[PDB]
């Protein structure tokens, strides 16, 4: 086809129509992709939300952080996409922090309980869900998890960032179980896009100083970039994902690219 | 004196007399701190360990997973230093992954429980310690904390890495926290050294894999590091420590000072 | 087609048919891009050479440290491509570093005159090939040079390691001005690949000591790459070269996609 | 003494009473360190800029570009600190670009000769100079070049930034060099500094975009930087020089100490 034609993909993540998730599905099914869509909790709602994508694609239960949804997790995808087939994709795009990780809550009185939660889903997943599914991979296969930049603090994200500098260090540990599969495990840091949950932030659901910082890193984002950020299009993002389910990145593993305009490549 | 004539630091982290903490402790000493120590479980144990030190430092029990000795930290060490003063510098030399995020124990099969405890010890407890202790450091203070350099994944330290991955994050959040407080926030990435948990992991304790790994890990440091490396002295990476503790590096925070031989600047 | 479907690409640094610019031009015509090639000195050679290509393409002298090969460049392109017709993609695949910068000869010993000649023809020479090709080429377009990742000094690489950390530095800035025309300026590093240059050096062109290292640095990278390094197979560094051309990493400039079987993400 | 008691300690790049390693100098001296002081071109000025200095230095003259200058330092220097004596440490804090690799002057427009220059002299140089004096160097010894973080573009400092990616890289070669000899070798990344060319550059020198950007790029680094970052006063940068100098980083080399506030650990 089709940058993907053919490939079978799992995409987790989906919540809302503006989810990464659900544009990184629209454009693997534009792609040729075959999908197989995980979400979490609320099933009806995704399924409602996943009707809208260009073709049909099953709907599995997995929340996360539910060892027996991980245990069954690959029995059910090989149940949806039929006994002799395995994945060539997997797409992580599972992230969660309670928000007291997140406020102008400040960094210091996140409850570990509540960061150690935030990890799991947002960081331990992508080895979870690597366990879960490398076994009905097929070799050349590609997972892939979102990640954003955590080089440097930055205001209002804290025990995120945190959270995905961890993400990033699985990711590199996924990368050397995956390859023994022939698979390729990256990440994709994106900029920061316009999900509901971000626009709650900016808005004010986390406080003021929060939105605002926030919406500061988002203009710096812009600016920052060469080829500019536009925070309301999260397609370059889902394309990137795409390329990195492709074949067209072969040699790249434990990795992370930057699907964010090229603004952690310049100060300023 | 003394590279820390006067300087009241905190030092966390001793257990054997063969602990990076311990060394710390003992330059820290010959340089003129006065100490305040903290220990964990065995205290009895790290009494006598520490009664090795040039000179008498209050021990203080530290269990860094207990809120409550978190929050009656700084009363304690105000009380061990006397009510007028305050802490110059704190060091955070404290890690524990569970053996399941380190054997030869597939780096998939650790619980996330166990992760989650090695990150509560190994990442957040930096944050906690900091939390806990800022409101009684004077401007120009430093907390150090004790890393290695996880930036690339590495056979054996699976869950750790990541911890550091994780605490290296969490330095760069204090930093903007310490920084309110004119105190500076780093973290020395130490080469491997010969401490007596890694002594028993080369030795076997984690399997045999793992034990080969870890000794191809520290030859291959010597090997890379153009001034070499040797496993067996803890003193430049307590040397190191000190001179983060010592004004001589005022501008410096939110960072990463690599004790290590330079083998991270060096690919072979 | 055809990822690079109707694309006008233009292709530096084909001098042998094991040239990595000879397998990403071959890629590139595989995906339908319509190319039109540089070449330096020994045009009647590359011709020769490039007379293998899936597709004809016009080649074109380019001496890229001759500023009139650079002034007329560009109105040459466009006579090739037609006078309505403008470049989507540029790659940049040149490379040298005198011998002397190279060797067993020292780092010490590489005269500046040298080093200076390297820098120029492997790193100012990429801002030269966007400065005279911007001007022709289309938005959404794709400047793509090769690199090997210079975060850590090596054996034998030398100034031309130096050479690649000036690419990269320059490849920030180019991004910077590719952005004004709605292009991206990436690299790709790549891991060793057998190279008629390479394996000259490996059987002992340049001192036994820089052939036994780079023999070494190559098998090191095999084992590194958590999905494999082949150094006889550039096709996978081919490809990635036109994922980076293609539309599909649309959100990535001023940066570097590592096509080294994640060797770089991967201490040991 | 001292934290320099008894070193001797080479420092180049006084040119003002500004200059960063005017205040290295100065450190140093109040440190303990017995210096010889190199200075380019007009040492009538140097000499009486020197004079000022706590302690009395000799000063060599160094022209980093002339081979006359750099083959005989050494001799010059040993004839400066006595036959039978050694260095202890190397300041490089020579950098200099022409103005067209410097401005608003488009980055494209920067001829090579230029750059060129510019990298002999802010990169190539640190090489020459660790070349020149690493024979006359004790083990224990340490060379430190001044550097500032070329990790991303920016404006303004152009190829100037190039040049100090090319530098750490060549930091990292002269490391593995320096080694042989005891000796370690670091950049000092320090922030901007009002060091008379650069009040020249944000009063105009160069266009008022480039004096704009700078800046900017100034406001935003103690914005960043968790302990601030104050632009007039160098000496925070020149302690950090100064504890690379000393034994108080043993186990560091072919690195980069960022006295810079912490600014680069930090987004926003
Ligand atoms: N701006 C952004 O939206 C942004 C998003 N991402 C990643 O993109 C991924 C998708 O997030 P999104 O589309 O923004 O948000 P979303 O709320 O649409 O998706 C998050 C998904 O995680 C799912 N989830 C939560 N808990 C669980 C659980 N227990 N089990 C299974 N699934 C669960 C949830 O159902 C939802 O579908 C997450 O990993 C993000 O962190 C990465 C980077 C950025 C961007 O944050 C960014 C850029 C620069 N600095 C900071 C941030
Ligand atoms: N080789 C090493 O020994 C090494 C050690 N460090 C760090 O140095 C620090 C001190 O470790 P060490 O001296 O090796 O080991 P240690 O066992 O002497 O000290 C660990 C300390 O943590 C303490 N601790 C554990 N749990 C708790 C708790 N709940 N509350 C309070 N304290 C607790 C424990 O009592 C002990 O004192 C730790 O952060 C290490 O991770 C950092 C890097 C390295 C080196 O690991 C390294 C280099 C390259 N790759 C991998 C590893
Ligand atoms: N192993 C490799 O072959 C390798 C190659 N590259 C890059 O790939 C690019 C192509 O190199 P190649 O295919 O290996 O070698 P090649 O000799 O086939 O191509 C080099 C090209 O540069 C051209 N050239 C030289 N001087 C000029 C000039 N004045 N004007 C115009 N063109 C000129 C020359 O004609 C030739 O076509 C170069 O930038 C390499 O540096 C990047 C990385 C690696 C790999 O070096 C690597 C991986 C890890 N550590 C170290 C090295
Ligand atoms: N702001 C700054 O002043 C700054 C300065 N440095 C480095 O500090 C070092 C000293 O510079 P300075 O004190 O700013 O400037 P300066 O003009 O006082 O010193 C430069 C010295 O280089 C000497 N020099 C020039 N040509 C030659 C030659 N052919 N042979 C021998 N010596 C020569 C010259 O005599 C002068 O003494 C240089 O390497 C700088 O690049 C590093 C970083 C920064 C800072 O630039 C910075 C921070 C963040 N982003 C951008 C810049």
């Amino acid at each position: 086809t089709g940058l993907l034609d053919g490939k079978r993909i799992l995409v987790s993540g989906i919540i809302t129509d503006s989810s990464i998730a659900f544009h990184i599905a629209r454009v693997a099914q534009e792609q040729g992709a075959q999908l197989v869509l995980t979400g979490f909790d609320r099933l009806r709602l995704i399924q409602r939300i996943t009707d809208r994508l260009p073709a049909k694609a099953p709907l599995l239960e997995l929340d996360v952080q539910n060892e027996e949804h991980l245990a069954s997790l690959a029995g059910r995808v090989t149940e949806a996409i039929g006994a002799g087939n395995k994945l060539d994709g997997v797409v992580h795009a599972i992230g969660f922090m309670p928000q007291t990780g997140m406020g102008i809550n400040p960094f210091f009185d996140a409850p570990y309980a509540d960061v150690s939660k935030g990890i799991h889903i947002s960081a331990y997943s992508y080895a979870s869900m690597a366990k879960a599914l490398l076994p009905i991979m097929n070799p050349g296969g590609s997972i892939v998890g979102m990640d954003f930049d955590p080089s440097r603090a930055m205001p209002a994200y804290n025990w995120m960032t945190v959270a995905k500098s961890a993400l990033e260090s699985v990711n590199r540990f996924v990368a050397r179980e995956a390859g023994k599969y022939g698979v390729r495990s990256n990440l994709v840091a994106a900029g920061p896009i316009r999900t509901l949950a971000m626009s709650a932030i900016v808005g004010g659901a986390l406080g003021e100083e929060a939105g605002a910082q926030i919406q500061l890193l988002e203009e710096g984002w812009d600016q920052r970039a060469p080829i500019g950020w536009n925070m309301k299009d999260a397609t370059p993002v889902a394309k990137t994902v795409c390329a990195l389910l492709s074949d067209w990145l072969p040699a790249t593993t434990g990795d992370i690219i930057y699907a964010d305009g090229g603004a952690h490549t310049q100060l300023l």
